[PDB]
Order: structure tokens, then C-alpha cells, then sequence
DNA sequence: GGTGTACAAGTAGGGAATGTCGGTT
DNA sequence: AACCGACATTCCCTACTTGTACACCTGG
DNA sequence: GGTGTACAAGTAGGGAATGTCGGTT
DNA sequence: AACCGACATTCCCTACTTGTACACCTGG
DNA sequence: GGTGTACAAGTAGGGAATGTCGGTT
DNA sequence: AACCGACATTCCCTACTTGTACACCTG
């Protein structure tokens, strides 16, 4: 009846009562009938017994040599991570089959890029790493982000809606959702706040547009806001460089406030905390939410604000050194 | 040194010897020594053994008992199969941790759902189903399908980048990509085709407009074209309800040429062999594809439509009937 | 409309695990 | 009888293969 | 910033697996 | 001695738990 | 975002309708 | 008073423009 398992137990039972080699092989026979191992098998467990080896396991086998390295796999990642299998494969003279498997064996998983604003000229980083040297150097003398009042401007749609992920048997549809449209009814936001909170915002209607004119208009009611909000208060003023923040007429609406306006630079959304963090958080929290009027947008961001804490502004705001420091250490090149 | 496997092979062993359950005992302890189990497990095994039974593995021990049913956390995705699992977890009053597992225990897969063009409205779906119904009554009767003619117009940005999959270890970031710009260089292309090929493109300069006006000139074009290349046309055609394509004026350039033009219910993209099929293979070979000049685009459009081999345009155009169909027993929801 | 990844199942080798057998004591 | 060495036979485990399912893309 | 899934590691508890022991033959 | 039945003790295997990593999101 | 059709409301124009004026008995 | 033709206005009624909905295709 026994197996190879079964067999060497008995034949160390049978070591354990001084029988020999030959004599348990008898027993054997006398035990389980004529269909036990040879005499051979037992004489060769018995040599390895002699050792201490009792060890149940079959020493390990015999394996088809790998068709190539795994250095050598690895290798090809080290010029292009983000190859196919397929266009690996055909580099190994191995099936996709073939590199899925070793892919696995290695310690390595698929994961898909960032997005990231946009492409930046040999030129455009060393703008970025120069403000971020600037702003640094300016950080250690004093701490002034105290004195930090950032805003920023951004779409809002009526209906948010996300692809939705479902839970089913494999090979059947997943609950499917009907597309943002492209021009759909929005309002700009407006919003201006501090390492405190968030001092003054306009929700604009509609078709409203933002120019040199109503930015000026809105930085002096920002100004009157902040003058009751912010009694303490000189100033430091950042905000992107919209073809509206450059306007020669607004430039002048800022010197007659004594506002200081720290330097930005272009394409540096991951400088502005009013993109970075405010807004950010914001987009998950408006994810599937509808909005049916015009007022419901502001009695929404009115809850909004209101229900955040205070360390979620102070955060987003101290937040710039770091952002400074990866923003030289990466030298200019998107750090996020 | 036996184990609680291990000694029951020996059990067998002396069985098969005719040995008593107490002698054999009395041999386990002669062997290996005093950390054998007792006699009391010895004469349990042999009355076991004096069934037949040499079965070496436990019995199925006690387990804790399920805190729900599969079947009623299945009533959970009969409900909405598109949760998180945080939100079955309450539900069912157990942990997310908790229902990951399930999860796997049962079939269940997570899958990313379906963007579909536009939200239906009870009547736009009826319209559709007609429509489907009519032409597809026809169908039946006499084949329509070599005598149709469709086209319809779709952007073409200069730079089409895709987010990049790398293969990586875990921890480490994958290679991130420079978004495409909304607004960048984009040039319109209006192509018309047959279950042969393409009749006759007209690729659009950046700022170019269809109107009214342009949509004639070229459906004049088109014909002049389809004399030559089509040397056999009644034509019959498809395009979509394009405020443009739908012109008192327009209307009357068709009748003037004697064209039939098929119904299309609005928002029926599945329904456009140019779209669900010919632009479709399209945004797979412009994926990452980058032009220059304008020429280019056309360059590019002109080898591609010539190395389309002729069936391709042929199983387009003959892939409506299914189509129909599918669009009749869904009832007018979409149903790719 | 195309394509990318992984689960199936089959297959060849590389040795171990085992057997055979003539040689020793 | 007992055990051995050497060459032959059997078996086991893996790195591949092809075949195939299928999630997700793609046009709106 | 925010959140959704799964790998770790620890824990209870339900019985089997095993032990103890005085009762039979 | 041998084996038993009955009650006690130990051990094994799982369905949960909490803790935590981390892909991917989110603003541009 | 582009674009066309369908009325709903808002300016002009050739007609009217009415007004002014000369004439004659 | 009576009455006309000859023009000049005060208006309409229709008639060309705008103005203000929608409607349909792209991501
Ligand atoms: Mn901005
Ligand atoms: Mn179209």
C-alpha cells in the first residue's frame, strides 16, 4: 500500500529497533505485500539515516534553464519602464506568456503615469528652480508665510459625474454613466484665503468673464473684506500670472494697497496652494454632487468653508517650503 | 522523532503484523522514545484500522461560524452592484477587511463602467428604436447596405499623448506624461465613405467652420468625386442631425442630387458607421502620434485610408444590421 | 471597430528517485 | 546473504510554449 | 488634500485529537 | 494485561478583527 | 463650442385714411 | 353754402430686421 513518504517512516521505525537494511525489507513484504520498494531503496535510505538525515523531503529536482537572466529582463526596464510584454517578449525571444511570468516573479506590478500640466522648455524649469531659490532663501531669514494671502480662480460645474466601478461576475457590464457635457453650465469661482482661513470669494454667474477691469473691483472688495476679517493687518499677495494678474492697470491697483506680490512662476499650478491644496480637496468632495440653481453653489461653498477646521488652511500654506525645497531638488522639473 | 502523522504510518505499520495496539506501543517507545503518544490513541487507531479505514488526515475541525450569507450580501449588489466596500461592510455590520475577502470567495470581480455619449430621455429612446425597427424591416426585405454612402466629421489634435503604464517595483513612481492641451492646434476632417472605401475627404484648415454655406460646397464635392470614383450610381445617405447637415438649404441640395437620406435618431453615435467604426480604429493609430505640419495630417490620412485593406470598410458598413437589432431589444437604451 | 495581460493546458529537459545486476565480502 | 557501484529506467518539478478569456480601449 | 482595497498579524471558539482514569473482562 | 467509555485537556483550523501599506485620486 | 430653424418682439416702409387748400357755382 | 381735384399729413398693416429659445454634434 505505502508511498515514498510512508515507506521511509517505517524504514527509520525500523532503524530505531537495530534491524538491518535487508532485514526491514523482509518485514516489508511480511507487512504489505510483495509491492514495496527494492532492497536497494532501503540500503540507501539506511546510508542517509547513518548521517542524521532524516530529512523527509526529495532533494530538489531537476529544472529547464532560464532562456534568459532576470538581470537581463530587468535590464530592459532600466532603459523603458513602460514597455508592453508583448515588445519585451520579442527582445527575449520568449512568448508574452513567457514575460508576464517572470514579471510576476519579480517583485514588480504595473502602475499608470501622472498627468502632469504641461511640458516644460529648458528654459521654463529654470524660472521655477530660481523663484523656488528665491522664495527659500527669503524663508530662512524670516518666516512670512503668516503674511501669506493667496487666491485663485476655478470652474464649477452643475453635475459632477464620475465612471462608476461595479462588483460582478467576470465577463459582465459594469453600471455605466452618461458623460459630463463639454459645454454645460458652470460658474467661475473666486477665492481668496489665508494661513487663517479663507478672507473673500465670488461665485460668478455664468457667462461672466474675469478682465483687467473686474479684477481690480474684486481685490479692493477682497481689500474691504480683509480689513474687518483681518484686523492685525505689511501684506504678501501671491496669485498666477492670468493675462488678467499682469494688467498694467491692475500692477498699480496693488502698489496703491501696499500689497507685496511674491514672484511665480508660469505652468507652477503645484506652487499656487490655492490649486495644490484647496481646490484639490475640493474636487473630491465635489465628486457626484449636483448642483440644480445658482444659489445652491454658494450655500454649498458657504457650508464648506465654514465646516472645514483651522489646521487644513494653516497646512496647505506650510506646506510652500517643501514644495520649494522639491521644486529646486527636482530643478525645475514637475516634483509632484 | 515521529509526529501525529508520522506515527500512524507506524501504527499501520504494526497492524499489518499482527501486532497488538498495546505491543505496538510498547515498540514506538523502544524505537523512538518516551514522547510517543499513548496507548489510548494506539487502540482508537487500530479500531479504525479494523474497518478498512487507513485514511491518515483529520476530521474537518470546527470553525467559526459566518456572520452573513453570501446570498444576502449578493441582495446588496442586486440592489447597487457599484458600492465600496466600506459601504457593504456597514451594511452588513461587518468590516471592509471583511467583505474584501468575500468577495474573492465569491466570483466577484471589480470592473470600471461604460462612459455612454448622453443621458436618454424616455421619447429619445422610442426614436431610436423606430428608426432601428424601420430600416431594419427593410433590411430584411432587400439588402440597402451596398447602396449607402455615410460620413461625418471628427476633430484631429496635433500632439495625441497617452498616460504611460510602467512596470516597476512597488513604492517607486511610474513614468508621468505632459497633459494634452484643450486648446491646442486641432484641424477638422469631414470624410464620406462606402462599403468599398473612402469616397472623398477634406481635411479642414486650424480655424476652419461647417455651415450651412461649406456642408453644400462639399456635398457637391462629395458627388463630383463619387462619379468618377463610384462610376456606377441610387445613392443612399447617412450622416448625423449636425444643425448643419440639417438646413432648409441643405435639404434641397440632397433632393436637387436625388439622394435618399436614411433616418438617424439624435444621439446615436452607435449608430454611425464613421463613428462606432471608422474614427473608432482611428483614435487607436493616432494614439501618441504627434504632427507637425499640416501636411502631414494629410499625409498621414492618405496612407492610412490606402492601406486599409477593403473588407475593414466592408464589415464597417455591415455591422449595422447587428446593430439594429441590438438597438431594438435593448429598447432604445444604448448597447455597446 | 483593437490590444494587452493572465489563466489553461500541453511539452521538453534536467536531474533526482528508483531499479537492475554483476561484483565483493 | 548482505551490501555495493555503475549504468538504465522511471518519475517529478519547472520554464517555457500555444490557446484563450476578457477587461478596457475607441468612436462619439 | 482623500479614499478604496488588500496584505499582515492577532484573536476567539468550535471541535476534533489526545489524554486521564477507574470500570470490565 | 488488555481494551473500553466518559469526562478533561490540548491542539488545529478559520472567520473575523485591527493595523497598515499604497495605488490612484485631486487641483491645475 | 459651433451652428441652423422657429417664433416673439421690434423697427421701417409703401399705402391708406384724414386734413388742408385752392377752386367754382 | 354746396362741391370737387391736389396735395399734405397723421397713421396703420405688413415686412424686413433683430432678439431670444431651443435643438444637435464633441469629450
Ligand atoms: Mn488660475
Ligand atoms: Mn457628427
Amino acid at each position: 500500500v505505502p508511498n515514498k513518504e510512508q515507506t521511509r517512516t517505517v524504514l527509520i521505525f525500523c532503524f530505531h529497533l537495530k534491524k538491518t537494511a535487508a532485514e526491514s525489507h523482509r518485514m516489508l513484504v511480511e507487512a504489505f505485500g510483495e509491492q514495496v520498494p527494492t532492497v536497494k531503496t532501503c540500503e540507501r535510505w539506511f546510508q542517509r539515516f547513518k548521517s542524521g538525515d532524516f530529512d523527509v523531503d526529495d532533494k530538489e529536482h531537476g529544472k529547464p534553464p532560464k532562456r534568459y537572466e532576470d538581470a537581463e529582463l530587468q535590464a530592459l526596464l532600466d532603459e523603458d519602464d513602460a514597455q508592453t510584454q508583448k515588445q519585451l517578449a520579442e527582445q527575449l525571444e520568449v512568448s508574452q506568456q513567457a514575460v508576464s511570468n517572470r514579471l510576476r516573479e519579480m517583485g514588480k506590478i504595473q502602475k499608470v503615469g501622472r498627468w502632469v500640466p504641461h511640458e516644460l522648455n529648458e528654459r521654463q524649469m529654470e524660472r521655477r528652480k530660481n523663484t523656488c531659490e528665491i522664495l527659500l532663501s527669503r524663508y530662512k531669514r524670516k518666516s512670512f508665510l503668516h503674511r501669506i494671502v493667496t487666491g485663485d480662480e476655478k470652474w464649477i460645474f452643475f453635475v459632477n459625474p464620475k465612471r462608476k466601478k461595479s462588483y460582478v461576475d467576470p465577463g459582465q457590464p459594469a453600471t455605466s454613466t452618461a458623460r459630463p457635457n463639454r459645454f454645460g453650465k458652470k460658474t467661475m469661482l473666486c477665492v481668496w484665503w489665508d494661513q487663517s482661513g479663507v478672507i473673500y470669494y465670488e461665485l460668478l454667474k455664468p457667462g461672466e468673464t474675469v478682465n483687467a477691469a473686474r479684477y481690480q473691483q474684486q481685490l479692493i472688495n477682497l481689500n474691504r473684506a480683509l480689513q474687518r476679517k483681518r484686523p492685525e493687518y505689511r501684506v504678501i499677495f501671491l496669485h498666477d500670472n492670468a493675462p488678467s494678474h499682469t494688467a498694467r492697470a491692475v500692477r498699480d491697483t496693488l502698489e496703491t494697497l501696499n500689497w507685496e506680490v511674491l514672484p511665480h512662476a508660469a505652468y507652477s499650478p503645484d506652487l499656487a496652494p490655492s490649486d495644490y491644496h484647496l481646490f484639490a480637496s475640493m474636487g473630491h468632495a465635489l465628486a457626484e454632487q449636483r448642483f440644480d440653481s445658482y444659489e445652491s453653489v454658494k450655500k454649498w461653498l458657504d457650508e464648506w468653508f465654514a465646516a472645514k477646521d483651522d489646521e487644513f488652511y494653516w497646512r496647505g500654506i506650510h506646506k510652500l517650503p517643501e514644495r520649494w525645497e522639491k521644486c529646486v531638488a527636482s530643478d525645475g522639473k514637475y516634483f509632484e
